[PDB]
Formats: structure tokens, sequence, C-alpha cells
């Protein structure tokens, strides 16, 4: 095995993989969102500025577990990623509630993570899960509940709320 | 004929001048709608200006086929530019419509124009026409629909809404 | 239809749709690369960095094309984006090597774009062609047969002329 | 005990005074190597540079370990600090690779010290271990993995290749 390899057993390898394939996948799902809100006849560019961020976060995601596998000497295995759930979005309220499921779907897979890595005693796989994931995680589900608190309020359907609180994010 | 005229055909010419008439045209369609819109009765500060800027760029526009078609050896003749179809122009909604509409008048012409020009074989013309007029043409009408779009939304009848919008014009 | 779209034609909306999944396939394709050379049995920071950007540029050209087709008002369709056809890409000839023939790949389909749009009379699809991506396609080709010829100057195989190549890319 | 002393078990304080002598033992090893590299024999200033550094920040780990031990009311019991295991490190290769068995051997031990203060319940101490030494281990493990590698590549006999790979470390 790798010269560099120590105390990182195959299953964390395997699950680190399925990860990757996980953030690149969510990625795309962000991507897609970003730019059904820069079609003419949706045009909301606060929407698509918010979720073109969160597509490139996730990306970063994705190589910093692949970073992390290579650290380790596990061997990357990337899979087809596959087509979004959805090519249209509806309105940004139901844009982010689907944000909001898949971010907390992530999460769960990540709690998944760090209970392989805790049974299999690698205290610098859980490390990384706490420091680099689950605490980010956490704070944008937050931010997504705040903000769908927040558009509930200013009037969720095709409205001036709906365009009023886009310019809160631009 | 000219002693710069080089693979400049009659047809090519003819039509360069008839698009400048056009371009004429629709500067002097956005001027009386820049100030229709600061009529003491409606008071849209924000589409008053944005009108103005597209009236401005349409000069502009003009001018650039006047500089092309002393550049290739034509001849330019003006016409009469006719006055504009009408001298009041509703709401917010029905002016950016009715520049929607105008605009892709325009593209349709333009398009002839490039048809023209490659039935000619005259390459320095298309190019001409894809990367100063196509170019800037398809990025009008993209905008424009947007800003239908996000008009609708906010609400485009004479209220807040329109109200609010024209702020995001300013 | 979208009240934007105008002289576009379903083949080219259908065929900008393929090549954006091209573009982001080609994207993976060289962020395996990428990850490939960090591995602690590889450790050619030089072709990761390459790969790495090389990446990152072909993300953007996927995302110039949604763009795009939202201009035209075209609807996105974004398909499954397929494995890597390789996990482990050799040495740093036969990763440039694999690339070449994957930029000359994405070359031929953009040419058979240009031909669609050709044939339907499309010369604003045309020119995004010509100065966006046939432009840089011919560039990178050239660079990439360049790396080639001076990595087998200075030594292809997994040897000190493969060590000092690298420095030259980092 | 110390007025300060507070859920410090007696067996993480005993293992806390070994892992400080063999954070000083590892100190004095590089230490011998950086020495060895500038004999006018081996003449090898990137080494010599690269273990030079490397001892000090073994010392630096060692007084966090003491700064660690006064601060939850341990005592600090520092025994012997043995030779280095060879006076001779032979090629930068051979002194390379002997750095990463002494640093797999150094993350051991501190994997073993977590898990004593997993066991004895002790999260500042496995807090600690996770933050300060297991990350900064496994980051020094991947990059003399890497230098491995690339020294293999370049040549790792005393040849032009370590001569060259030797000018990367300076
Ligand atoms: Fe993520
Ligand atoms: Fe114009
Ligand atoms: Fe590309
Ligand atoms: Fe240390
Ligand atoms: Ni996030
Ligand atoms: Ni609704
Ligand atoms: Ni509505
Ligand atoms: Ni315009
Ligand atoms: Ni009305
Ligand atoms: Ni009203
Ligand atoms: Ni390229
Ligand atoms: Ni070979
Ligand atoms: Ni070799
Ligand atoms: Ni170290
Ligand atoms: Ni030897
Ligand atoms: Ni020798």
């Amino acid at each position: 095995a790798s010269q560099v390899r120590q105390n990182y057993h195959e299953d964390c390898e395997a699950s680190i993989n399925k990860q990757i394939n996980m953030e690149l996948y969510a990625s795309y799902v962000y991507l897609s969102m970003a730019y059904y809100f820069e079609r003419d006849d949706v045009a909301l560019p606060g929407f698509a500025k918010f979720f073109k961020e969160s597509s490139d976060e996730e990306r970063e995601h994705a190589q910093t577990f692949m970073k992390y596998q290579n650290k380790r000497g596990g061997r990357i295995v990337l899979q087809q990623i596959a087509a979004p759930s959805m090519q249209e979005w509806g309105t940004g309220l139901e844009a982010l509630q689907a944000a909001l499921d898949l971010e907390k779907q992530v999460n769960q897979s990540l709690l998944e993570l760090h209970s392989t890595a805790s049974g299999n005693n690698d205290p610098h796989l859980t490390k990384l899960l706490e420091d680099e994931y689950l605490e980010e995680q956490v704070d944008s589900i937050k931010k997504i509940g705040d903000m769908i608190t927040k558009l509930k309020r200013a009037g969720p359907h095709h409205g001036l709320g709906e365009y009023m609180f886009d310019k809160e994010l631009n």
C-alpha cells in the first residue's frame, strides 16, 4: 500500500469517495438553479448569484475531500455525476426549500461518515469532518432556514416580496 | 467610383442607408419615451434615464453605420425620420413591451442585412454586423426581456411595484 | 415560446445542450488528472496545477454556453456527467496525450456545432463559436502539442526530464 | 495536588512526559541529519536546511507539550535523550526514508496517546492532539512521501538528479 498510509480504514476511504460524488452532485444542482434564475422569464439575479456561489463552494468541498483522500494515502474513485433531480425549480421559495432538503441530506451523510470514522478510531478523519464540513453544514442550514422565513414574511409567491427579497441576495 | 471602394455591392450600400434611417428612428422613439416619463403626471425618472441612454446609443449606432458607409466608399443618403408611432407610452411595462417589439424589428432588419452581405460575399460587412450590431441587439433584447419579467413580478400596474422597480433603473 | 427568442433553431438549442455536457465532462476529466498528479506516489505539482486550471476553464466554458442558451431564449437541459474514462493517467506524457485527444474531440464537436449554426443561418451563434470557442480551442491544442514535444525532448519517462519539465508548469 | 488540576488522569500525564522525550529525540535526529548534509563530502545545503527546520519544529512540539503539562497541572519529567540511531545518513533518499519511518513512529505514539486520553474521557487532551499534533503529523508524512517520490523520479543515487532536487529544498 501507500508509503504514507497509516490508521486509514478501507471503509473510510470508500465512504470519502462516495462523499466526493455527493459534493459534486450538490454543486451540479446549485449550478442548475443558478442558471434557471437567469432565464429571461425568471430573472432573479440575487437567487442566481446565491446559487452560483453555493455551486462553487460545493465543488471546493469536493476538492477538499480529494486532497484529503490523497493525504491519507487513499485512492480517489470518481463516479458519474447524476443529472439534477429537476430542470426547473419553481419560485425562489421552492428552490430554497429544495436546497434546504439537499443540505440536510448532505449533513446526514456527513454524520454517517463521522460514525464510520469514529467506529474505526480515526481521530484525524473525525477532526476533518467536524472542522471543515459539519460546522459549515450547520451554518448553511441555519442560513437557508432564515432565508425561507424571511421570504415567507416578504411574500413567497411571484410578487413584490419575492422581487424585494431578491435584492437582499444581490 | 470612389478610390477606396472594393468588393462593395450597390445593394449593401443601399441597405446600409435604410438601416441608418431605422437606427435614427429608434433613437427618436426612445427620446419620446424618455421625456414622456418626465411628465409631471408620470414621473418615472428611472424609466426616463433608461430610455434617454437607449436614445443616445441608437444615435451612436446610426453614426457607426455612417462611418462604415464612408469607409467602404458608399454614399450616405438620409431620409426623413418618421414621427414615433405613439406620443404617450402608457405604463412602464407597455413602454418596455413596445421597446422589445422595436428591438426585435431592428434585429430582423439586421439579420436581413447580414443575408444581403453574405449573398454578395462581403466578409467585411458580415463582420461589422456580427461584432457591432447583432451582438449588442441580442443583449438588449435579453435585458428588456429580463426587465419585463421583473416588472411583472414586482407589479406592472401603476402601483408600488412600478415605483420600486423604477428605482432599480435610476 | 420565449419573449426573447428570434432566429434560434431547435437544433442549435439542442446541440448547445449537448456541448454543455461535453464541456462539463472535460472539466471532470481534468479534475481527475489534477488530483491524480497530487498522489503521494506521483507528486507532479506542475502537472497538477496545469490540469486544475484546465478543469476550471472548462467549467467556465460550460457556463458561457449556459448563459448563451438563456440569452437566445433556449432552455438548458443538463444530463448526467459521465465518469472519466480513466482513474489513473500514467505519466505526464500520457496525460498530455490524453488531453490532446480530448481537446481535438471537443474541437470536432465545436466545428459540427458551427456547421449546424451555419446551416440554419444563425450568424450570432457562428460568431460565439468563432470568438469564444474555436479560437481558444486551437490555442489549447497548439499549447498541448508544444508541451508534448518539450516533454519528449526533456525525457518523457519517469525520470529527471519529467521532473525538470514539471517545474516549467508550476 | 495542583490547584488547577481537573479531569487530568495520571496515565495521560505520564504519557505526555514520554511524548515530550520522543519529540526531543526526533529533534536531535533531525539536527544530526542537518549537519551531516553540511559535511564537505556531502554538501547538500537544501537537505541541510530542510532537516534544520524540522529539528526546530520538533523542539517546538516538545515545548508545546511542556506548556500543556503545566497548563493541566501535571509535572514535567524529562528523561535522557538517546543518541540518534545513526551518525551518517547515506544519501538524501535514505535520510528521507529514515525521516518517514520516524514520523510514522511518532504518529503511532500520538494515536496511542489519543486512545489513552479518549479512554480516560479527557476531551481537552484529545482536542490538543487532534489540533496541534495529528494534523501536522499527517501533513509532514504526506510531504516526505511526496519528496521521496520526486527524488526517486529525479534520480535518487548520488547524481545530477539528487543535485537538482536539493535546489528545490533550498
Ligand atoms: Fe458541501
Ligand atoms: Fe441600434
Ligand atoms: Fe472548452
Ligand atoms: Fe513533532
Ligand atoms: Ni453551503
Ligand atoms: Ni407559489
Ligand atoms: Ni404572482
Ligand atoms: Ni440597445
Ligand atoms: Ni395596466
Ligand atoms: Ni394604479
Ligand atoms: Ni483549454
Ligand atoms: Ni513510459
Ligand atoms: Ni523512471
Ligand atoms: Ni514535521
Ligand atoms: Ni544508492
Ligand atoms: Ni553517484
